[PDB]
Parts: structure tokens; C-alpha cells; sequence
């Protein structure tokens, strides 16, 4: 899904009497904050200007776009929306301050609802502030500043009051036009680590396979699968994990993909495999995906069950934050006849504005997502 930002440049000069206007104007694309793109506006399209085949998405989320101007000799500058005016103002400008936050969309939640920022002149500060927020896309424009402090130019710059924790600051002055406070925060990582414990004689029967799958879960949805093998004495470790996602703690689980004969229990990241002729397990993990219930509508457990060959065998379990919305059957014949049965999951509690899909291509991986409508 991409975009279009469009706008124009007007001129507030009595039509240039004073025949001072240049000739173009540079405006700058910031996307949340950070330039990416450039252009120049001129008479040549009626100082119209547009920016197109723009991503509407970074990292799944709206990214919000402004526009800024690189100074203009003598002109003061007010941007409304795509809108920019430069008035004519002789010996006088404005200088604009923009807040780019690099802390990946704020995922460890640790982004303040403000910051305030101070306009120096030449080294001294001026006494003109500025608070940056939400409200005002982080942007703020002074006007009515000097160019010339006696027979000299000024050189004006930006400086963060606010002590931002966990961040780091760096501060881009080199256009009094588009002068851009740039704060970095590295989000925490964490790692998942376990064994795989085979019950079976020491492999007696030597029925024992070659290798396993683990699965990794965040909150209930598969990110990563790992085939463990004897090379690592049945050790795994998912590395470099994010540790929250929208200010929340990710709760990691694993499963494994079915191995045959074998009935596994799960405790904790400690996978156990049983040797148990003809019969195996099941394991049910349910997804919500509704961005973390922002919106407070996820029921607080749901009931579902297990059906064998398309009927309803009869046993059910209750998922809810105590089990880790995860439950695991034992006891299943892996066959009937002379066929393999086909095992799948059903969802028996409805809930209301939420729309259900089951993923039953591996019993040992069931994973029941109800989206957030």
C-alpha cells in the first residue's frame, strides 16, 4: 500500500515588488521525523509539488508524513499541512525543529509523551523554547529571528532540555530550515533455551529420528523453527529475541512438530519424547492476534476440542493466561483400520467481533488465531 503527499509553495511578498524572490525552493519529505527525500519547487509547476510511490507502512506501522523548508533568505516560513507560506521579511526568519524518534516504533513502550527543546543564537541561548509531542507531529517553527547580529550572519542551533532515559541524542543544525532532533534507543533482547529429552530405552528399538522440530511462539504465534539434532547433544537456543512488542512483554513458548511413535510433554523449554508404539499427542496453542487487546474486547478463556477423522471425540480443554492459552492431550491412536486418523481442533466458544482460523497441518502444532475485527 503506498502513497501520495501533495502541496504547493505560495508566495506572501505584495507579488514580489520588491523583486526579491528567488527563483526555487527546496522542500524536504520527513517520514516520522527522518528526511528522505528532496525537491525543488519552482515557477516551472506553478510552485506545485508532489511526492509520490511512498510506502505507507514501515515495520507494520502508518508512518506520518511531514514537510519541511530549507531557509530562504529574508522570507519567514509557516507550514499548515502540505501548505508552505513564505512571507517577505526583510533582515528576519524562522528556523523549524522537528523530533525524529529511532526507537522502532517505541516497542519497549519507553517513549515520553513529551520533550522540550531550547533555540540557541550563535551559542547563547535565546530564551525561545518549544514542547514537542503527539499533538504537534514533533515540529515547531519560531519566527520573527535576525539574520545578521551587526555586519555578520548568525548561526543558530537546536538543544534538547528534556533528559530522554535510555536514549541517546544527536542534533542535525546544519539548515535553520529544517533543523532535526534525532533520539536512539536500542530495544532489549532476550533467548529461549532448552533440551529435548528422549524416553525410550536409549533408542532400544532404534526407532529414534534423526533430528526434531521445535517451534518458537510469541504470544501464541509461530516466528521460528529450529531442526535439533544429536550435533548439539539435543540442545537448542533461539537467539537475539525481542523482548517486547507495543510496550508488552512477549510470552515465548515451544512446540514440536509430530514425530512418529513418540507422545510428548512439554515443561517449560524442556521437550519430552516418550516411545509409545502406535499412539502420540496433540498440542493446541491459541493466537490472538487483536494488537496486544489495546481495545479490551479479548474474553478472559475459550474452550475447544478435539475431533478425530471430522468427529467430535469428546475431549476439550480451557485455554486461558494461566496455561498460556496452550494444552496438550495424550493417549491418541495414531491409527484406526488400517489408515492414519486426521487430527483437528474446534474453537467451541464464540466470541464476538473476533474471526476464527484453525492451522491443523501438524497435530503436534496446532494453532487456533482469532483476529480482531
Amino acid at each position: 500500500e503506498t502513497t501520495s503527499s501533495i502541496g504547493e509553495k505560495v508566495w506572501d511578498d505584495k507579488d514580489n515588488q520588491d523583486g526579491k524572490r528567488p527563483e526555487k525552493v527546496s522542500v524536504n519529505l520527513l517520514a516520522n521525523g527522518e528526511k528522505v527525500k528532496t525537491l525543488d519547487v519552482t515557477s516551472e509547476t506553478n510552485w506545485k509539488y508532489e511526492f509520490k510511490d511512498l510506502p505507507k507502512y514501515d515495520e507494520g506501522k502508518k508512518i506520518e508524513y511531514t514537510v519541511t523548508e530549507d531557509h530562504v533568505k529574508d522570507y519567514t516560513t509557516d507550514i499548515n499541512g502540505t501548505t508552505i507560506t513564505n512571507k517577505y521579511t526583510p533582515g528576519e526568519t524562522s528556523a523549524t525543529v522537528t523530533k525524529n524518534w529511532d526507537d522502532n516504533n517505541n516497542q519497549d513502550g519507553k517513549r515520553p509523551t513529551e520533550i522540550k527543546v531550547e533555540l540557541y543564537q550563535d551559542g547563547k541561548a535565546t530564551g525561545k523554547t518549544a514542547i514537542l509531542n503527539e499533538s504537534n507531529n514533533w515540529t515547531h517553527t519560531w519566527t520573527g529571528l535576525d539574520e545578521k547580529a551587526k555586519g555578520q550572519q548568525v548561526k543558530y542551533t537546536v538543544e534538547e532540555l528534556t533528559k530522554v532515559k535510555g536514549y541517546t541524542t544527536h542534533v542535525d543544525n546544519n539548515d535553520m530550515g529544517n533543523l532535526i532532533t534525532t533520539n536512539k534507543y536500542t530495544p532489549e533482547t532476550t533467548s529461549s533455551i532448552g533440551e529435548k529429552v528422549w524416553d525410550d530405552k536409549d533408542n532400544q528399538d532404534g526407532k529414534r529420528p534423526e533430528k526434531v522440530s521445535v517451534n518458537l511462539l510469541a504470544n501464541g504465534e509461530k516466528v521460528k523453527t529450529l531442526d535439533v539434532t544429536s550435533e548439539t547433544n539435543w540442545k537448542y537456543e533461539f537467539k537475539d529475541l525481542p523482548k517486547y512488542d507495543e510496550g508488552k512483554k512477549i510470552e515465548y513458548t515451544v512446540t514440536e512438530d509430530h514425530v512418529k511413535d513418540y507422545t510428548t510433554d512439554i515443561n517449560g523449554t524442556t521437550i519430552t519424547n516418550k516411545y509409545t508404539p502406535g499412539e502420540t499427542s496433540a498440542t493446541v496453542t491459541k493466537n490472538w492476534d487483536d494488537n496486544n487487546n489495546q481495545d479490551g474486547k479479548r474474553p478472559t478463556e475459550i474452550k475447544v476440542e478435539l475431533y478425530q477423522d471430522g468427529k467430535a471425540t469428546g475431549k476439550t480443554a480451557i485455554l486461558n493466561e494461566s496455561n498460556n492459552w496452550t494444552h496438550t492431550w495424550t493417549g491418541l491412536d495414531e491409527k484406526a483400520k488400517g489408515q492414519q486418523v486426521k487430527y483437528t481442533v474446534e474453537e467451541l466458544t464464540k466470541v464476538k467481533g473476533y474471526t476464527t482460523h484453525v492451522d491443523n497441518n501438524d497435530m503436534g502444532n496446532l494453532i487456533t488465531t482469532n483476529k480482531y475485527t
